[PDB]
């Protein structure tokens, strides 16, 4: 009868909300996809488990391009559910899909759960300071997008932080890590020079965030560029002007040099 | 010996994820707060009662002034959970007790959950065209603050949609409604004539976010801000010029004007 798009949340198949697993566990059918994020390799088994369901993956091409041949059919005379790591319409495009499954004649309802996005309260950066946000994309032969650069300097002149999310390129095994992100961004700085982003530039990091033990790591990019931040997903971040309070937590909870405690009001 | 930093999510007590539920079973003690916001759609017994567990209630004071001698002690020798509506660490002064915790040689974790930040993304607007936050705050006696205002301002003068949380008095249990809000935001405009925010403005409400049937209504301020949205907690949000696939998705699944799609685009 209807289509439920259910957030698996941040990390882990446990990331998911209580609301979730209950409804999951009612439908007759159900889909997802593990392309818009990286979520731990035995989410899927377990999820599978949880829910006491077997679950159909779809690729990029079977959601954008055949979303209303494969699972809208299906949610006419049954509750289906599609799932998909974090919230399912944050930094991706299925949003869209609830207008897909508006003219199939398929209501729709969403269940939200852990988001990258508000994850980013953890890094002790207040969150209503975060300014625009950007993703830094893998260069494509001779294509080099720049536009994330920008965001940076825009926020940046309004003292504000900018929250970059990273590549990837799910059926390639692609996970842009907050190391390639910072060499792509110093590339960038090379060719405009706008003093953007330098070795002296202040980043933080945080890396598989809903994990117990997630990394956390502020600092210079001269000292953070080849850091060991773990295995992906990474998320990389631009502070603008800090508070005293968020400079005091980089430096205790995220091992920044003492000397960011020193703010240039 | 550790404290668990836990989120609620949204709405209601199965809001919570599985990971912060299981977690919580397990914890001797449990406090929470619900002064930075209020689960409108559960009681405190609801949620004892899906946790198992007696929850002790902390009033802001106790929190801000008296968090390390009430909630710290007990962590020290026993496994705490503390637990907030939304996600942890998104109130602004939350992610400061991780330093209160560490200070006191505590180990401190963060189970993460649906926030207002990355469930607004229900209103089919992307994520990353959000700028700065704020709040609109109650005028009182001879204050009347207009921060908001220059932020709606600062963000829709580069193409960003604006955030804004709603004033609230948990302890009175009292709620702005998005309607209050339009009318001092006019208000606020007769006074600064900054052409920033008039009937004419296009904005979107989302009231209930997290239950299955949230309000979600977008239209100009002259015909919502008589409107109904039902009950708080209520979320209002200014957007920037439209992307034609976020006014297509607030025509389609938030009622608004066709219209938009040539005014707002
Ligand atoms: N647990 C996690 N830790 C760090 N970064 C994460 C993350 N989950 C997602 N991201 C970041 O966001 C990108 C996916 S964008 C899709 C986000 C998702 N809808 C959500 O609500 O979180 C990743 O490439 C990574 O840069
Ligand atoms: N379910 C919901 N729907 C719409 N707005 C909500 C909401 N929950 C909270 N808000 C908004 O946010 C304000 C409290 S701000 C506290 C938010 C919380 N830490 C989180 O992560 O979500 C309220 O006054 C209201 O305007
Ligand atoms: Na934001």
């Amino acid at each position: 009868m209807v289509l439920y798009f259910i957030g698996l949340g941040l990390m882990d198949e446990r990331d998911i909300t209580v609301k979730g697993l209950e409804i999951a566990k009612k439908c007759d059918y159900v889909f997802a996809e593990f392309y818009t994020s990286l979520m731990a390799g035995t989410t899927l088994g377990r999820i599978q488990k949880l829910i006491g369901k077997e679950i159909r993956v779809l690729s990029r091409e079977d959601v954008e391009l055949n979303f209303e041949n494969i699972v809208l059919p299906l949610a006419k005379e049954n509750d289906v559910a599609f799932l998909t790591p974090g919230d399912p319409l944050v930094a991706t495009t299925h949003a869209e899909l609830r207008i897909r499954a508006k003219r199939a004649g398929v209501e729709s309802y969403v269940i939200h759960a852990p988001s990258i996005y508000s994850a980013v309260g953890i890094t002790g950066l207040h969150i209503y300071k975060f300014g625009k946000s950007a993703t830094v994309a893998y260069p494509e032969g001779n294509w080099f997008p720049t536009s994330y650069y920008d965001v940076i300097k825009e926020n940046a002149e309004r003292g504000l932080h900018t929250l970059l999310f990273l590549d990837i390129k799910a059926e390639k095994r692609m996970y842009m890590t907050a190391n390639e992100a910072m060499e792509l961004l110093l590339k960038v700085e090379d060719m405009k020079k706008g003093g953007v982003f330098t070795d002296d530039t202040l980043v933080v990091v945080l890396a598989r965030a809903g994990s117990l033990n997630p990394t956390i790591r502020a600092g210079y990019v001269k000292d953070l560029i080849r850091e060991d931040f773990g295995d992906p997903p990474h998320i990389l971040i631009v502070p603008g002007k800090l508070h005293i309070v968020e400079a005091e937590y980089l430096v205790e909870i995220a091992g920044a040099p003492r000397e960011i405690l020193r703010v240039n009001v």
